[PDB]
């Protein structure tokens, strides 16, 4: 009776390939322009810039000490991630990741940017794209831009991690491993809307994953935090808290005892008389979920006055919010 979520974020060809190579570097940033141009299109174009062979040529393009090439490289192989898993497999297989990784190590601002924009479209496929970047060693580097001063970087560093944290539960555990979570309850108390968003969807996709993946969330100390955003005026921020109290919820006994203890109920109570029918829906979720648990959790939820509120959401002109009422008071 658990719910758990999970959320991602995304002509002579042969010879423009060839024309990389050549002397004259207004030809060969001309070429380069239109290769990225192609691959910004649908998935049909990326797939013809492939058969052409361009991907080993911008892989080696990304040691060029020409920063207006590399820029342009990084922009095209970002295009050529954005299409679909096979298409990101391609990418992988041309050597882009180790190539990537250390371009993380960059101290220009724009190459930095367009290397984290890539790596988050490579983490935005399949768990056999996403294990590709925990193992070609970006991790490390993703968690220590957590910390750092420019907030561009800071939020697409984010983008990435909540991506691979979009995947499996090794995926997951990965992103723990790396010691993401006490950086990520750092920036909870962030007065940056934008930073304090990217870090409540980076959590709700770790709080996604198993039992201990969810433990390592509770022992990061995210509750105290996320209980307080359920107060919160803005509607973005409350549904993002919302989404990973819910996966927190949906865990064992011990995560929802945890939920109950960190003041959660007297708050999701509150948000059933809210006339917003996606805050009341995911408020209901988090309840449902809570209802899940054993009898004292159960007995929680009942002194914490839901029966009352959810017996009269049954009458809701929200056939969705009827539904999730009836089934929070069966469960109860
Ligand atoms: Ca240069
Ligand atoms: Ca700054
Ligand atoms: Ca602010
Ligand atoms: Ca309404
Ligand atoms: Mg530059």
């Amino acid at each position: 009776s658990k719910r758990k979520r999970k959320r991602k974020r995304k002509s002579e060809l042969p010879q423009m390939v060839q024309q990389l190579n050549s002397p004259d570097q207004q030809e060969l940033q001309s070429a380069l322009r239109k290769l990225s141009q192609i691959a910004s299109g649908g998935n049909e174009q990326i797939q013809a810039v492939i058969d052409a062979g361009a991907l080993p040529a911008l892989v080696q393009l990304l040691s060029s000490p020409n920063e207006q090439i590399l820029q342009e490289a990084l922009w095209a192989l970002s295009n050529i991630a954005s299409g679909g898993n096979e298409q990101i497999q391609a990418v992988i297989d041309a050597g882009a990741l180790p190539a990537l990784v250390q371009l993380l190590s960059s101290p220009n601002e724009q190459i930095l940017q367009e290397a984290l924009w890539a790596l988050s479209n490579i983490a935005s496929g399949g768990n056999e794209q996403i294990q590709a970047v925990i193992d070609a060693g970006a991790l490390p580097a993703l968690v220590q831009l957590l910390s750092s001063p420019n907030e561009q970087i800071l939020q697409e560093a984010l983008w990435a991690l909540s991506n691979i944290a979009s995947g499996g539960n090794e995926q997951i555990q990965a992103v723990i491993d790396a010691g993401a979570l006490p950086a990520l309850v750092q920036l909870l108390s962030s007065p940056n809307e934008q930073i304090l968003q990217e870090a409540l969807w980076a959590l709700s996709n770790i709080a996604s994953g198993g039992n201990e993946q969810i433990q390592a969330v509770i022992d990061a100390g995210a509750l105290p935090a996320l209980v307080q955003l359920l107060s919160s005026p803005n509607e973005q921020i409350l549904q993002e808290a919302l989404w990973a109290l819910s996966n927190i919820a949906s865990g064992g006994n011990e995560q929802i005892q945890a939920v109950i203890d960190a003041g959660a109920l007297p708050a999701l109570v509150q948000l059933l008389s809210s006339p917003n029918e996606q805050i009341l829906q995911e408020a209901l979720w988090a309840l449902s979920n809570i209802a899940s648990g054993g009898n004292e959790q159960k007995q929680a939820v009942k002194e914490a006055g839901a029966l009352e509120k959810l017996e009269q959401l049954q009458s809701h002109e929200n056939e969705k919010i009827q539904k999730e009422a009836q089934e929070a008071l069966e469960k109860l």
